């Protein structure tokens, strides 16, 4: 058979009202649409936010896509005339008259077709810094109308959603790019993104400012291990191919002035139907927490390298309990109540190894490459062992037995807060959280 179009993924048409408070918005779909992983949010008809790049000095070399397997500069518009007749010459159909699903089934098959070469070109992870945004800034180097002006200030403009409120990475002021600034996506038909989660198994928001629609695959968080599992076993991967392997996902066609959201570890891939430009940024909320807090874990085990701390995160929150809505400091307090008790355990373990020497010092303020563990390479902040005698080494408390063999009279804890100190920023929190 052809390609099998799941199930349609749950669009969201917000009143101005619901509209007015994006982060609430989402949190209010989020028991909804988290049982799909992704979701598309339509806002008002009369939304319109002027598109904002100047196109005659935009350029990119876009990367190589070989359907089957997963280099000349171009400019948007020169793009756009290659995009347009690629699709046209390939389908031998008029560019805008191809059927959504015609180009969805006919993708699928290119993909695991191994005789045939369909080579596309994907302007991807083109950074927002570069040219500017697809929407309206503030500082801009552009006289903004006074229409501009306001959607620079919306909270659905993907460059002010991550510095909201209750965006919970705002409270980390490290640059972390790439999680805080929005990317750019230039498409032509058949140019694909693969399977995948955002770093810190956070949320990601995209928005479609022009062309053709965005096809979307995504699966809930909760069959995330599943997928997993179904791709090592059986090896990108055919949609069908989940599907029919236990692993539920949905689908949708992104158009032009439409929002798409991943939720905390939700899988998505898709495709572009043809000549577009999308923009999407990274956010994280309080009901994210306990997804990072594992994604910490996932990245420990994998020896991967941390964009930030969650350590770090948790109590830069914890030291400003007022700016926290009572969800947030209810969340950031069940995380803090279990880094403390692990704390306690760690630094005990640590005195029995007989450790004494100690220095507080501000992680926050080191660069990363002198905060890792050398043994997990995750980012300290709470405390870590270090050695007189071996200067480059660093390891978590976690992993005391991990730095080198120098006897214990050598070694230093080297800590951000006494345990005396922690308490104290609990109980903090709690009265916070009981108001
Ligand atoms: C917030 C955007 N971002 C930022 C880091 N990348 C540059 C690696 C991402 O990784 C987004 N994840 C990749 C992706 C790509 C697309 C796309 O090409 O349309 C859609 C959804 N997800
Ligand atoms: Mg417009
Ligand atoms: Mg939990
Ligand atoms: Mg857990
Ligand atoms: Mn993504
Ligand atoms: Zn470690
Ligand atoms: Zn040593």
């Amino acid at each position: 058979s052809m390609f099998l179009p799941p199930p349609e993924c749950p669009v969201f048409e917000p009143s101005w009202a619901e509209f007015r408070d994006p982060l609430g918005y989402i949190a209010k779909i989020r028991p909804i649409a988290e049982k799909s992983g992704i979701c598309k949010i339509r806002p008002p008809a009369d939304w319109q936010p002027p598109f904002a790049v100047e196109v005659d000095n935009f350029r990119f070399t876009p990367r190589i896509q070989r359907l089957n397997e997963l280099t000349r500069e171009y400019t948007l518009q020169s793009f756009g005339e290659m995009a347009d007749s690629f699709k046209a010459d390939y389908f031998n159909m008029p560019v805008h008259m191809v059927p959504t699903e015609l180009v969805e089934k006919e993708f699928w098959r290119l993909v695991n077709s191994i005789e045939e070469d369909v080579t596309v070109e994907y302007g991807a992870d083109i950074h927002s810094k570069e040219f500017g945004s697809g929407f309206p800034v503030s500082d801009s180097k552009r006289h903004l109308t006074p229409e501009e002006e306001e959607y620079a200030t919306s909270g659905w403009n993907l460059n002010v959603m991550p510095v909201l409120e209750q965006s919970v990475l705002c409270h980390i002021n490290a640059d972390i790019s790439g999680m805080k600034v929005p990317w750019l996506y230039v498409g032509m038909v058949f140019s694909a993104f693969c399977w995948h989660i955002e770093d810190h198994w956070s949320y990601s928001i995209n928005y479609l400012h022009w062309g053709e629609p965005k096809t979307w695959y995504g699966v809930p968080s909760l069959a995330a291990e599943h997928l997993e599992e179904v791709m090592k076993k059986l090896t990108l991967m055919n949609p069908n191919t989940l599907m029919s392997h236990g692993v539920p996902v949905v689908r949708t066609n992104q158009c032009a002035g439409e929002f798409v959201i991943t939720f905390p570890r939700a899988y998505h891939s898709g495709f572009n139907q043809g000549y577009n430009f999308a923009e999407a940024v990274n956010f994280c909320t309080a009901d994210w927490l306990p997804a990072g807090r594992q994604c910490i874990e996932h990245y420990r085990r994998l020896r991967r390298y941390c964009v930030f701390s969650h350590e770090e995160l948790i109590c830069k929150m914890a030291a400003c309990p007022e700016k926290l809505d009572l969800n947030l400091a209810a969340a950031v307090h069940k995380e803090m109540f279990i880094m403390v008790q692990e704390e306690r355990r760690l630094r005990k373990a640590l005195l029995e190894k007989g450790i004494t020497e100690a220095e507080r010092e501000a992680f926050e303020l080191l660069p990363d490459d002198e905060r890792q563990c050398i043994k997990c390479k995750t980012t300290c902040f709470l405390s870590a062992l270090a050695c007189y005698d071996c200067p480059d080494g660093l390891v978590c408390l976690s992993h005391i037995n991990d730095l080198c063999k120098c006897s214990s009279s050598r070694q230093y804890l080297r800590y951000r807060y006494t345990l005396d100190e922690l308490p104290a920023m609990l109980h903090k929190l709690k009265v916070r959280a009981e108001s």
